[PDB]
């Protein structure tokens, strides 16, 4: 309501893909998730759906943003604000608007907010090797991913002031809870190709099969029938949260490079700790003393991004994102200079 001018100007073109997320981070003083959350949740009408007040939402975005570590270069509140922004953008697109229901939009925006809450700047395999409290707690299986979702609901419902789900109906909340959990757990690295293969096989290929006829009225309702099913909506939710999470290579060049440094700094810090404590080196290529960030980003984009966003683009139609993916890939290539 009474947003200050810097933070208000920083959130001018939040609908657009081109959005200065670090200016918002600088404006908010490492509090971008609360300000960007309030606008987006209001723009979608999330507390109107959930039957929470505006005051319950402020308290909710505060306690979650508090649990995001400022010391983490990449995995902090500004990363979640970025992922929240990419999620909303995908929800706003026509394909996703005319496929998913209102409950899915709420699950997506809530999932994006919480998906890395209380991240220790360290990977799952580091915690499993180190014998961490959470690695013992989740039995070396989806350690971070389960901790995020679990804690996110411990903070939400456990206190009355933070509980945005308090006024819901038990049947609706049970669906929404299950949907959020699935979207948060779908971000795990080890399940990458399972969720990509499932998306292409059940959405892209059958949608491509249905375009053999073209744009018939009986055929369009069949295309509506098949995609909108409970199972196929879950797959689009898994694909949207996976794309939004790792959308930084599809950003404007400056933000791509800033996100590239942060995640790289974070892996160097782990690697420096791994050799210090006598741990086995899980990500040996990511050492500050041997890692080429431009070459490493090309490999990252080759392995994870190019097939995933191609599959996603064909579904949603993302000319701006894929043109950035071409420009950013070409920039990383051009930094060899040897
Ligand atoms: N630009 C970036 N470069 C690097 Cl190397 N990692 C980045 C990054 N942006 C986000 N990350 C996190 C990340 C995401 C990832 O895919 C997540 C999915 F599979 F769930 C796999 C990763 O392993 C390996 F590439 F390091 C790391
Ligand atoms: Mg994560
Ligand atoms: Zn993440």
């Amino acid at each position: 309501d009474d947003v200050p001018p810097r933070i208000a100007r920083a959130m001018e073109n939040e609908e657009y893909w081109d959005f200065d997320i670090f200016e918002l981070e600088a404006a908010t003083h490492n509090r971008p998730l609360i300000y960007l959350g309030l606008k987006m949740f209001a723009r979608f009408g999330i507390c109107e759906f959930l039957h929470c007040s505006e005051s319950t939402l402020r308290s909710w975005l505060q306690i979650i943003e508090a649990n995001y570590h400022s010391s983490n270069p990449y995995h902090n509140s500004t990363h979640s604000a970025d992922v929240l922004h990419a999620t909303a953008y995908f929800l706003s697109k026509e394909r996703i608007k005319e496929t998913l229901d209102p409950i899915d939009e709420v699950a997506a925006l809530i999932a994006a907010t919480i998906h890395d809450v209380d991240h220790p700047g360290r990977t799952n395999s580091f915690l499993c090797n180190a014998g961490s409290e959470l690695a013992i707690l989740y039995n070396d299986t989806a350690v971070l991913e389960s901790h995020h979702a679990a804690l996110a609901f411990q903070l939400t419902t456990g206190d009355d002031k933070c509980n945005i789900f308090k006024n819901m109906e038990r049947n609706d909340y049970r669906t929404l809870r299950q949907g959020i959990i699935d979207m948060v757990l779908a971000t795990e690295m080890t399940k990458h190709f399972e969720h990509v293969n499932k998306f292409v096989n059940s959405i892209n290929k059958p949608l491509a099969t249905l375009e053999e006829n073209g744009e018939t009225d009986k055929n369009q309702e069949v295309i509506n029938t098949m995609l909108r099913t409970p199972e196929n909506r879950t797959l689009i939710k898994r694909m949207l949260i996976k794309c939004a999470d790792v959308s930084n290579p599809c950003r404007p060049l400056q933000y791509c490079i800033e996100w590239a440094a942060r995640i790289s700094e974070e892996y160097f810090s782990q690697t420096d700790e791994e050799k210090q404590q006598g741990l086995p080196v899980v990500m040996p290529v990511f050492d500050r003393n041997t890692c080429s960030i431009p070459k490493s980003q090309i490999s990252f984009i080759d392995y994870f991004i190019t097939d995933m966003f191609d599959a996603w683009d064909a579904f949603v139609d993302l000319p701006d994102l894929m043109q950035h993916l071409d420009n950013n890939f070409k920039y990383w290539k051009g930094l060899d200079e040897m």
